[PDB]
C-alpha cells in the first residue's frame, strides 16, 4: 500500500540530519516567514522517493482520503512531559515543528485561523484536565466526526498530525472516514438530500461574537460520483426532516467504514480534509504527563485564495471583507 509508508534506514536519517539542521540552525522561530521559508528550503533536500510519495497522494488521496508515515525524527530522549494546558502550541524551533512545516510547503503551505490556537502553525493535541467532555483537542471524550473547521471557506485542505507521544492507556485512536468508502453504499433518498442545501454549520462562538446566520448548504459537492465533503456531525444542523434523515444515515456509513490509527512516536498521519472526516475514541487520561501527544498543522493547497484574510501575506487566516 502506497498509503501507509515506512521510512527506510537511509530516509529517516537523512530526514533527520535535515530536520536538526532546521530546529538549530534557521534563524527566527517557527511562526516567523524566514523560518518557514527555510523550513521549505528543507523540504527539498528529503529523499526523492518520499517527496514522490507525498506528490502522489497530493495528486490522488486513494480510497481512504488518508496517508500514515512511519518513522519521523522525535526527539523521544529529550521529550518533556505532556503539555496539560488548553492552547498549548509550539512557538520554540523544534524537530516536530521542522518535520510539520517541511511536509506542509511539500504539499502545498502551512496555515492556521487566528481564533484557533492563537494562529499557530504547530499546535499541540493533548488531554487537558477539566477539559474530559470538551468536543476538541484538550478532550478525551468521544470526538464525533467532522471536516476541519468545516463552516470556514478556506478551511484546511490536509490535516497533518505528528505522533511525539503515544497514548500509553490503550484506548485512544485516531479515527479517519473517507466519503469515497461510503457514497456507493448509502441510500438514494439520503444521497439526494446530502445534495440539497438543507444544512447549516455556523461558525464557532471563537470566529465571531456574531452576524450573518449561516445559508444553508449542501454537504456533499462537486463530482457527483467523486465528490468532496463538508460537514461536522456535532456543528451541521439540518434544516429538514429528510436532512436529519440523511446525516445519521451518513453517521452510521461513517463509524462503520472508518480507519483506526493509534499513532506511534515519529508517525505522521495526513488527513484529506476534502474527502475524509475525522474523530477520535474516548479514552481515560493520566494527567501525569505520560499521555498522548500530538502536534498538529493545517496545510492549504492554494495559499493564494486566502489572501483577503492573510494581512501582510502572512499564513494567519483572520476575516473580512467587510463591505
Ligand atoms: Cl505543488
Ligand atoms: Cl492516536
Ligand atoms: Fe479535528
Amino acid at each position: 500500500s502506497r498509503y501507509d509508508v515506512t521510512l527506510d534506514q537511509s530516509d529517516a536519517e537523512l530526514v533527520e540530519e535535515i530536520a536538526w539542521k532546521l530546529a538549530t540552525q534557521a534563524t527566527g522561530r517557527p511562526d516567523d516567514a524566514e523560518w518557514v521559508e527555510a523550513a521549505r528550503n528543507a523540504w527539498h533536500a528529503w529523499p526523492a522517493t518520499l517527496r514522490r510519495d507525498l506528490a502522489g497522494f497530493r495528486r490522488d488521496s486513494g480510497p481512504d482520503g488518508a496517508i500514515v508515515l512511519r518513522g519521523l525524527p522525535v526527539d523521544s530522549m529529550g521529550l518533556p512531559p505532556t503539555p496539560r494546558v488548553n492552547g498549548s502550541v509550539q512557538r520554540e524551533a523544534s524537530l516536530g515543528a521542522a518535520v510539520l512545516l517541511m511536509t506542509a510547503c511539500g504539499l502545498g503551505d502551512p496555515g492556521a485561523f487566528l481564533p484557533e490556537k492563537n494562529g499557530a502553525l504547530v499546535q499541540d493535541v493533548v488531554p487537558v484536565p477539566g477539559m474530559e467532555e470538551f468536543q476538541g483537542n484538550a478532550g478525551s471524550t468521544l470526538l464525533t466526526f467532522h471536516n476541519e473547521n468545516a463552516f470556514h471557506e478556506h478551511r484546511p485542505d490536509f490535516v497533518m498530525l505528528l505522533c511525539l507521544r503515544a497514548d500509553p492507556t490503550g484506548r485512544a485512536g485516531l479515527r479517519t472516514a473517507c466519503v469515497r468508502r461510503v457514497l456507493p453504499l448509502l441510500s438514494d433518498s439520503t444521497v439526494d438530500a446530502l445534495w440539497a442545501p438543507e444544512f447549516r454549520t455556523a461558525p464557532p462562538p471563537s470566529f465571531q461574537l456574531s452576524g450573518p446566520e449561516e445559508a444553508p448548504a449542501p454537504v456533499l459537492l462537486g463530482d457527483r460520483s467523486d465528490p468532496d465533503l463538508r460537514v461536522d456531525l456535532a456543528a451541521t444542523e439540518p434544516v429538514t426532516e429528510r436532512a436529519a434523515e440523511a446525516l445519521r444515515e451518513l453517521q452510521a456509513h461513517f463509524d462503520a467504514t472508518a480507519v483506526t490509527h493509534r499513532l506511534l512516536p515519529g508517525e505522521l498521519a495526513i488527513v484529506d480534509n476534502r474527502v475524509t472526516v475525522h474523530g477520535r475514541t474516548e479514552f481515560t487520561p493520566r494527567y501525569d504527563g505520560t499521555d498522548r501527544w500530538l502536534q498538529r498543522t493545517f496545510v492549504l493547497t492554494d495559499l493564494r485564495r486566502s489572501r483577503a484574510m492573510r494581512p501582510a501575506d502572512g499564513y494567519v487566516l483572520g476575516a473580512a471583507p467587510q463591505p
